[PDB]
Formats: structure tokens, C-alpha cells, sequence
């Protein structure tokens, strides 16, 4: 058991924590999430949270049975306005996105000002190719600050932006392509990552000799390199940006209109709506990592999975504050690359994989013991359970025995974070994701009975009672899958496909 | 011969306390408000009360007769299918919306409002997958099935225009109303029952869509199952396409004088006319004459015996009762199948509280003889409805004697398709009822008997000739589809500054409106 | 130096002016629309002057640098609503337009209802062709009233409409339609002008002969001449609108949704205005620059093929809800009386016209003007270049017979409305000066040599702007990089009008020199 460190604890300067400063804060907040009166307390954080158009009258409607879950019907608003308009009209000037380049060298920031211009831009060269609201658009981009642009300006204009992997090969972006009809596709001449050079115009050409729907590819020029151009397809970003205004208005859009399709890796297309999602993105990045609106946060994920969507691009703009696009890879040059990045720009918050944390422990530790590190607060992992190996490694030299290690546990079906400690009221057990969040409640099923399992010391399988404002609401024009999937193998609940185990502090351990 | 409102309708027996109520003065009392100068007041807070709105209203009336521009409400927006199905799914989803009484009685059941609004919900899905857009016209062949209703809101979900073709219409006229609606999508079914007789829907449609050039998607509804010819492409199943879609769609945010539906009239050679119905006026019309004319409560259980392919199934089946609350009936057999006591059957087993049937199949099940409804219960009925002709006394005597066993109110309602509600029927709780007699018109409906040759108004009693309506009201028609011309020589250059019914009328003694038949 | 005329001293039964009656007066008022304490007043202004579907939270954002100019973008509303139908709601049978047609026998009134359902009609037309919003609609139309409604009609269903000016020919028309990329153009048979006949239907199909994107033309029965008609292309006016309904539902359009496209006469360039800026940048032109009233009769002797027509003959006047003329003549037919015989006749309240007419009519003697009683204007006012003192007195002398005041109107059409420009209640006016400017607009003088704003008067230089203003052109149709630079880059953090400018000791503006 390891409590909250002095930093997570409102001192040396330090913020103080929104949830704490022990359990019973956490299951007192959170026992108003859940239950009778819960309708009351999501209503109050969805109007304190997003800005809307229209108001909505309805809080939740809908269940598992049908997959016809509904939250905020008849409220209106836009998810480009939250994360970009309403922090430009406050502070222009402020750093949204910190770019670190895959050459160190090449690292700036791009002010809010800045990315919202691009994603007007882009937002009316979309407008022009004939986009309309409920269009599907597809991203094949790598790690570059504009492909944020490229989301928002999807979520401009109310088109579905579908976005793919840049490793994917041929055939997968083809098949992507090919099942979300779009007849958009946005991508790079070339990607730069860890030193190589990624080829995802003659990808994407290949892909597109297979995709007859797909009439206008725009094109950015990331390095500049010569790439192939079939003549009236493919057009340049900057030269089609370079003719439009530098502002477009924002679409009215409905609570539950797509807001994007999320291949997972037939494909299943995970559709998510607009404003469940987003407020479901906002409050698990503000309480999971306590956020607070001069933080940096910085995840090291990519924006083609669940992780970039949530936590690089969504979560951290629609709060407001400064969010990092990662390019290189942990080990270029060297395998200090992370520590380098933390100390040069006073990162507060960081976010990786188990996996970089495994490579980054094989490396040395004479990669890490002479960094600083002192503006980390949060430590999280996200992807699979942590072994204490790894954890211990991470709470000694990467947080230097002073950084609350947040754990966390989810899947691209629950749109955010399901559980995970919050760091300023939870004590944390290595390699466990301790307590679902707020609005979540979880528990254990027999797999063989399918009964559910009273009391603590207890395994079986793990399924949730109720819906959450950012579960996802079908699967793209396979809603007989997504139930099947999702809703059949244990009918009343939602099926998470993990096992899972509740000791007897009542603390969750997820089986791999 | 008059008939005072009858203990049911007194609020005795347990009965629910009428509207409007007990006597003559009381009607005349509500009515006053909803007419003249200072009207704007009354049908600003009804429209306010009645329906859900997105964006609230500023002007309540506006437009005249002379050049057809009737406007109601004209800056609010709002949806029809979020007033029929969202918000009473919200207040209670397992409250039953339709029962449905299939061709066989064993095959009747009830439909909730849940059920109602998902089938609603994926329909939408599959047209918008189409891409039917807002204000786009989307034909409607169908039976007497509940999913038809499905349909129906369906459009008013996503903004289409939603063109209604009667189930028993030959192909010439399919292909005369589908071409003239200009519409892409067709939705139809394979085989309809009725009266233990089959209607090859399916041949009929494949008939006419060779000589329909724009219609390019057909959703088949598999109401029997049985072997249809289906073109590959163009046809595709209603079950297999809605399995591929989410049970919720967002509603599209309507003005109030964008067009709701298109209807044609019943001529079988010609060219027929589309009579175009706005969204807000002919709903909150609707609502409002389905909760005072046949005092609806929230409870009730109303059934009429119309198809969905004339206006009183627009009317008083789909629109007006599911915008109230309250549970309808969809009655796909025939009057006298399997026996001639099919009405009474369905109203003592599912409690029926209102009925509305028209004066032919009264008049047929009089002729039918009196073994098959004597020995019938019916003792939750307290309204008894007739649409159509004006009935006859001998038939009014027979529907009150033995339909209402002397105990319920007849009301006999007299409107057209391009009214869109009841226009002049008695109030139960307040009118006593003459048989055969209009009696008064209903809120915001000020009519007058001209004298067809001078043209001049007839002031008094005991007069008769045309007549005539000098003020619009919510629910007019709006225009005939891409032939305003039609409509404005059809109902407003005969008499300039009236509405023309086309109908001659008498007013006695009492002030009693009857209705004399066509000028 | 002249002061203000009893008739603007709200004397003679004359209504009180707006702003007066002294500089005083005028700059107590204008030091609230400029600086960073304005957000207030253009807030109150916004939502006092129209009418909103939606309200707004931002008042301004964006500048010069990049060209992202925001004013109330959170807010809905729509052009035609605030130009038709809240004044046909409350006064249904007020004059909306003065038509003067050519023939002086045939001018007639126009009633706000008339007006509203002929746009009404015409929108449910353009609906029916597929036209929705965000499109292109080109309007090759002479000076008829219809020709307003045709605008009002595309402001109604969220289209842009791009006016050609009628005596355009064949190949500009094509230049100008094939770059908007419109797919509807609305048009008549012939056009009649000073006794004259223009053929504009066969100047459209000569230029439709190489506009492939042009699939629905309709052709307004103007004179009823025989004329060619491509069968299934072209359409008559009159019966395509007896089709549809009077009535059609006004779309909700944001603030920064484009509104229209004017073509500057290199190639042409396609001047985009917004909505809500542009719209109230008009009505207060009008409300306060010509001291309009509810009851005044507005003249402006413009063409609606340009920005006065746009601004002051349509959008101006009807979002006031004022009476405005629509003048198809010229100034000398049949007599050079013309202008006076139409203003006694109709009892006109302001005239505004060209430098070019004004001269002219002096060529023409002065026995044509000084027998007129003229004593219903209020306000003379020019637009164009800047007027010699000569013509000045002229017009102060005979037109207004030394009663009237005298607004000599600096501007462009990349600023929508007035920019510089006397109050004719509060300014004293001199010949040939632009004096002060208006609301919202925050004018220096630049030394073109070295680049840095002269403080104090009696300087010469270039006219700059340094903050942007809520009519300003918002860019150019697709080609932005030319709007930036051709107003943003010579003098970065200024606007750059183009125009040489001086400031004399009493502060008076002085357009080129």
C-alpha cells in the first residue's frame, strides 16, 4: 500500500487535489454518480462542464437491452467549439499543443490561436469537396501536431472522422476505407518516426486502387520529399488551406450525433456520440489526473487508438489546457528520450505504456537516475496490467519515490477511463486499477453460473450494471454485432471480455 | 327530438369529469375566446401547453385566404415524432401506444410505447442510410399494421414529406401519385390481410415502378411471408435493414410551416391533388380535437376503425392520439369478419372507451342483424364517433340504442382532408345532440351559410346554402403540392375573403349547423 | 464652414435628429464605439437593431494579421427575416418600395406583404431546383423592384447570391458566374433604361454558351418581347412562381455564414460579406448617417449591380423599415427634371446620389431644377468621388434651396458600409471634406515612405484603419491569399483602403488631398 506522495498532496506549491485526501471523500463523491439520484449530479457536471447551444431536458434514457442508450437528447452543441473556440475567445496566446518533433530540434509550440486557424482551414477545404454533416471522412496520419487540426475540423462541420493507424499496411487502411464509405481521406507524403522514413502516400495509393468511393485526398507536406500525385485526386494541405478564410463557423450538432467511427485492431467501426463522450473524456482527465488549467499534460499514445483520441486530443483541450504530440519513438536518439522530453518542457502529468516502461527499464537506469523530473505529479499506464517489476521501477526512478502511479483500466467500448485510482484519495497496490470512476458501476459474474458473486476475495468475470455517458453506442452498420458482442453472452449487463478479481479490501485486480 | 349528455358522461359511474362541460353557455364560453380580436392569447398558451418546443414562438397568425400564405407560429421549431413517441417514452415507456387487431383475433397484441418509438428510431436510420434528406418526399404503401405507424413518424423524425397511398388502390393510381410526389424511396410490404383475404401489395408496387423512374430504394415490410418477386438493388427487406442500425435517432429540428405530410385525394382516374399539411398547426389542431371532442383522458383507450391511408387515420389513429398520451387502436380486419360481430368482440376485449367507425359499416351491421351486439357487454364505451356522411336518423337511433345501449354520447362530426381536423362536432359533456345534426363548430373554426347565388352572408336562423369559413384556423391546408394555382381556384376565388367547403348547410331554429351534401 | 440647416434643428415640425446638435454631441457618442471599452455598445446595438433567432456570447474576435474576423458568432438570425418579415408583421400594408420605373406613368408602390410573398415564392422556387444552403446563385438583373425580392430570396434560404450589373457584357457576365461556380441564374427577357432597350436575355445565352455549370436559369417577364428560350434550361418567372406557395420558412443562419458576392469591376475578385455584421453595419449607417426615421422615404439613385445598391437601396433601408425607391430611368429622361419630379412626386425625405449626375445636371441648366419645390428633403447626400466645391454649392444651392444638409460619404466595397462621413444633425460640413468618421471605424493617416501614423493635423498621407469593424469584407472568394494581400500586407496591423488621405487643422478628413 503506497499513499499519496507529498506532491499529490497540496504542497510545495503544488495544486490541491479535487478528490481527497482519503477513501471516503472518493466513495462519497462517487456514491452520487451512481444509484437513485445520480440523474441530478450528471445534469449539474454536464452544464458546468460543456458549453451548448440549446439546453437539453432528459438526462439519461435507454439501456443494454436494445442498445438505444441516450444521454442529453435534446441538447445541441459542438465539439470543435469546446475544445478550441471557447479557450481562443479566452486566451488566445496560451500553448495547446506542444509538438515535439521526432528530431528534438524541430520541437514549438502551437498556441490555441494557431490550431484553430488550421482547423478552419481545414474545416472549409472539407466544406468545399462537398462534406456534409454526417459524412465519414478518413485520417491516415502520423504523429504530427496538425492531424489534431484534422480531427476538430471533422468535428467542425459534423462529419465522422474515421481515423487509421499510420503503420497499417495496405490492405487494412483499404478495408477501413472500404467499410466506412468515405470518399475523403486526409494523409501525409511521408512520416518521420524514430529516424525512419514511413511511406504513407504510396500506402495510401496502393489502398486507394481498391476504393472506388474515394473521390479528393488531401495531402500534407510533413518532409517535403517527392511522393506521387494522380492529377485532380490528390491536392497539397497547404495549398488548399492557403485559399480559404481563416475562420468557419461551427455546426449545430445534436447530443447523440456520431462524432467518430474507431477501427479496432471485418473491423468493428466503435461509434461514439458527441457529448457523452466529450463530458465523459472532461471529467475522467480532470479527477484521474488532476488536471488543472496550467497543467502540461503529456500522453504518449497515438492518435490512431482509443488513447489518442481521449487523452491527446479530446480530454485535455476541452479542459482547457496543454496537451503534448509525441513524434519519436522512447529510444531516439538515446533511451533518455522521455526524461529529456519531461525536463525540457515541465511536464506535469505523464502518460505511457507498460510496454516503453518494460524496454525503458531494460535500458539502464543511467538513462533516468540523472534527470530531474520534479514538475511530474501523475504517473499513468494504460493498455495492460502492470507487473510490480515494472510499477516499482517506474514509482523509483521515473517519479523518484514522489509521483502517485495511477493505473488505469479500459477499452475503446467505454470511451474513458473505467477504473482507475484517483491520485489525491486512493492508496495504490502495484498492478492494481483499484475502483471504478464515476458513473461506473462494476461488478463480478461467475462465468459459469452467471450469477453474481457477493462480498470480497472473489474472481470471476467483469460486467457493468448500468450505462455511462461515453460507452459507445453501436458498432458502424453492425448493431446486430455490437449486441451480440456486447449485450447477449450476459443479458442486464455490459460484457467487458476480461476476468477479473476483488480482494478483500475491495480492491480490483484485472486478469490479462 | 334532443338527447342530453348521458350519465357517462356526466363524470357519474366512475367516469372521468368531461372537459367542457355541463351545458350550452359553457361551450359557447371557451369557444368565444378561440375566434376573433383577441384570439391570439388562447392559441398562444394552448400551442404552449400542448406541445414540446425546441425554440419557442414569437407571432402567433399571420397570412389570409386571398393568396394562400396561412402562417401559424411561424418562428418556433419542433418535431412530431418527438411529441408522439420521445417525450411519453421518457414519462412512461411501457405504457402500450397501439393495440393491434390483426385479420385473426389470435394474432392481436399490444405494442408499448418503447417498441414504437425503436421501430420508429431504425426506420429513421434506414432512410437517412438512403439518404433521404430533410424535406424530401417518401412514398407509403401499407396495410393496416402497426409498423405502418412506425413508418409514419419515421419521416416526421428525419423532415421527409411522408406520402400516404391507400392499400387498395390499383396500380395506375400508385404510379399517378408516386410520380406526381416526385419521391426516391418507396415503403411497402409483401402481402396484406384483410377480412381472410389476401392483397398482393408487392405485385402492385413491382406493377407500377415500371412507368416511376425516380424511385430507386423499396423497403418491403414481411407482414405474411409469403414468395413476393424482389429485384436485387432496389428491393431490400424491412426486418434485414433494421437489424443494422442503432434503436435511436436524433430528431431534426422543424419549423412549424414546414410541410408535414402530403396527401392525395381518392380520385381512381385523373390527376389526383396533394393536399400538404404543415407540422405545428395540424398537430396541436389534432391534439387539441382528439382531447375535447372526444373528451380523451389520459387513461383511455381510443379506437378508430379508418385506414391510415385517408386523412382520419392521419388524423384521429396515428397523429392526434399519440400526441395526446394515450393508447390507439390499429384494426386491420373487416366489419363483418370473421363474423359480424367483430366491433363489439374487440371493444369488450380490450375495453375500448371511444369509439369512431363511419356510417357505412354501422349502416351494414344494422343490416346484418341485431343477434351479433345485443349480448355484448360495451360498458366501457362513453364516446360513440361517426366520420363521413351525415347519418341518417334511423342508423343514429340504432348506433345509440344498441352500440351505446342508451348510454353514450354520439358525435357526429363533419371536416374534410383539407381541414385536417374536426371542424363542426357536438362537445359530449356540453352539447345535447341531434340525430343527424353537426350541431356547433369547434375552437378557432368561425362559419357562415352564404347564399350561393347573391354571395351574401345569411344572418340568422332557419337559413340555408353554402358553406363557408371566414377565418383560417391551425390546421388548414397549406397549398395542394406544386399546384398552389389548383388551390387557390378550388377553395378561395369562389367566394373571395371565405374558404370554400364545397358543401351546401342549414341552420335551424336552434342554431344547429346540418349538412345538406355536395353544392 | 456650414451648420447644420433649420430643417436638420428638428424645427418646421421636422423629426428631432438622432445625434446633435454640436461636434460635442457626435464625439461623446463615437468615443463608445471605439477602443477596449466597446464591446458593450456593440452588444447593446446588435441586440437592439435585430432580431435574433439565437443569442450570441462573443461580441468580436480575430484582426487583421490572418483575416479571421468574428463579429457575434455564436448568434443566428436571418437577412430576410430582419429585412421582410418582422416589419410584415407589424405593418403589413406600409410601402416597402417606391418603384420609378422608366416610363414615368408606370411607377407604382410596393407593399411590405406584396414584397414578402413575391420573395417567398421565388425562395420555394430555388428551393425546388435544389439550391441549398451555402450556394451560388447569380442575379443578372436591371433596376426592377422584383430584382430586390430576387436578393431577399436568396438571403431567405441561406444562399449566396452574387449580383452582375446589367450592362455588363458577354464575357465579363461569364467571367464573374464562372468563378462563384453558381448552378442558378435568375435573369429577364429585356431590360429598359433611359427609353433604351437592353437585351440581356441574349447577352445571358451568349455567355451561358461557355458556362457549363449553369443547369436553371429563370427569366423575368419584364417588357414581354419575344425572346429565345432554351427548352428545359430556362424557365419564366410568372409561372414557376404560381406553382409554389406565398410562404416560406426562413433558414437559421449563423453570423459568419457569407451573405453575398460582389465582383470588384487583374481578374475579377469576389468581395465576400457576413451576415450579422454586415447587416448592422447598414442599419446604423442608415439609421444615423441620414438620420432615417419610421416614416421617412429613402432615395438612393444607385444600381443594385454595386455596393450602394447592396447597401443602401435593400439592405439598409428595408432592415430599418423604412420606404425605399428603386429608380430604373436616368438622370435626364425624358427632361433632366427627372430626379425633381420624382422627389415632388413622391415626397422623397433623402436623395443619394453620384458626383457623375450631380455634374451633369448642371451641364444641363439650372431652369430644369429651380421651379421644383423639393421642400420634403431633409438630407443630400453623395456617394462615389470626392465632390468639388463647385458642384458642392451647386447641389447646396439649388437641390436642397440652402435648407438641407449636405453628407459627403467616403467608402468602398470591401467595407460595407459608410466609413467617413458627416452627422448631418451634429457635423458642420465643408465642401468637399469627408469630415469625421463613423461607428466602430478607428482611421489614421500613414507616411507611405515610412511606414510609421502621423500624430497631429495638417498631415498627409495614406488612410488606414487599425482595428476591423463589423461590416468589413470578411475575404475573397476562394482566394484568400489575395485579400491578405491586397489589404493586410502592405501596412501589417493596419487595413489598408488604398486611398491617399489629409488631415487639416481642425481635425476634417480631406480624401486625396
Amino acid at each position: 500500500l503506497f499513499a499519496p506522495p507529498p506532491r499529490m498532496q497540496g504542497k510545495e506549491g503544488r495544486p490541491k487535489p479535487h478528490i481527497g485526501p482519503n477513501y471516503e471523500s472518493y466513495v462519497k463523491e462517487w456514491a452520487k454518480t451512481v444509484g437513485p439520484n445520480s440523474d441530478e449530479w450528471w445534469a449539474a457536471k454536464a452544464r458546468e462542464t460543456l458549453d451548448w447551444y440549446d439546453d437539453f431536458k432528459t438526462v439519461r434514457a435507454g439501456g443494454f437491452e436494445h442498445g438505444d442508450v441516450q444521454w442529453f437528447p435534446e441538447g445541441t452543441l459542438n465539439a470543435a467549439y469546446n475544445c478550441l473556440d471557447r479557450h481562443y475567445y479566452k486566451n488566445p496566446k496560451k500553448t495547446a499543443i506542444i509538438y515535439e518533433a521526432d528530431e528534438p530540434s524541430e520541437s514549438r509550440e502551437v498556441s490555441y490561436e494557431e490550431l484553430m486557424q488550421e482547423t478552419c482551414r481545414v474545416a472549409n477545404v472539407l466544406k468545399s469537396y462537398g462534406v456534409k454533416k454526417g459524412d465519414a471522412v478518413s485520417i491516415y496520419l502520423p504523429m504530427t501536431w496538425q492531424a489534431a487540426a484534422a480531427f476538430l475540423a471533422c468535428a467542425r462541420i459534423g462529419a465522422i472522422h474515421s481515423a487509421v493507424f499510420a503503420g497499417f499496411s495496405a490492405e487494412s487502411l483499404r478495408d477501413r476505407v472500404n467499410d466506412c464509405e468515405c470518399k475523403v481521406l486526409i494523409t501525409t507524403d511521408e512520416g518521420r518516426r524514430g529516424g525512419k522514413t514511413i511511406a504513407t502516400k504510396q500506402i495510401v495509393d496502393a489502398a486507394l486502387q481498391q476504393c472506388p468511393l474515394v473521390e479528393n485526398v488531401l495531402v500534407l507536406r510533413r518532409t517535403g520529399n517527392k511522393v506521387p500525385m494522380t492529377e485532380g485526386r490528390d491536392k497539397w494541405w497547404d495549398e488548399e488551406c492557403a485559399k480559404m478564410p481563416a475562420y468557419c463557423p461551427c455546426e449545430r450538432m445534436a447530443s447523440e450525433d456520431p462524432l467518430f467511427i474507431l477501427y479496432t485492431s471485418k473491423p468493428k467501426g466503435v461509434v461514439h456520440s458527441t457529448a457523452g463522450y466529450l463530458l465523459g473524456t472532461a471529467l475522467t482527465l480532470k479527477y484521474v489526473f488532476d488536471a488543472h488549467p496550467d497543467d502540461r499534460f503529456a500522453c504518449m499514445a497515438d492518435i490512431g487508438w482509443i488513447t489518442g483520441h481521449s487523452y491527446i486530443i479530446y480530454g485535455p483541450l476541452a479542459n482547457g489546457i496543454t496537451t503534448a504530440v509525441f513524434e519519436s519513438t522512447p529510444v531516439y536518439p538515446t533511451p533518455s528520450r522521455y526524461w529529456d522530453f519531461v525536463d525540457k518542457w515541465k511536464a506535469t502529468q505523464l502518460y505511457t505504456a507498460p510496454t516503453a516502461i518494460r524496454l525503458l527499464r531494460r535500458m539502464g537506469e543511467d538513462h533516468v537516475k540523472n534527470h530531474d523530473l520534479s514538475s511530474l505529479r501523475v504517473l499513468g499506464s494504460v493498455g495492460e496490467p502492470i507487473n510490480p517489476e515494472a510499477w516499482h521501477w517506474y514509482n523509483d526512478f521515473a517519479g523518484k519515490n514522489q509521483c502517485a502511479i495511477v493505473d488505469t483500466y479500459w477499452m475503446t467500448e467505454t470511451g474513458s477511463i473505467s477504473i482507475a485510482p484517483l491520485p489525491g484519495a486512493i492508496s495504490t497496490k502495484p498492478g492494481s486499477a483499484t475502483f471504478p470512476f464515476f458513473g461506473m458501476d462494476v461488478d463480478i459474474i461467475d462465468p459459469q453460473t452467471g450469477q453474481v458473486l457477493e462480498g470480497n476475495d472473489v474472481e470471476g468475470v467483469l460486467v457493468a450494471r448500468r450505462p455511462w455517458p461515453s460507452i459507445a453506442r453501436t458498432v458502424y452498420r453492425d448493431h446486430k454485432r455490437y449486441l451480440e458482442t456486447y449485450m447477449k453472452p450476459y443479458p442486464g449487463y455490459f460484457f467487458f471480455g476480461d476476468g477479473a478479481a476483488r480482494d478483500y479490501d475491495g480492491y480490483m485486480w484485472i486478469k490479462g
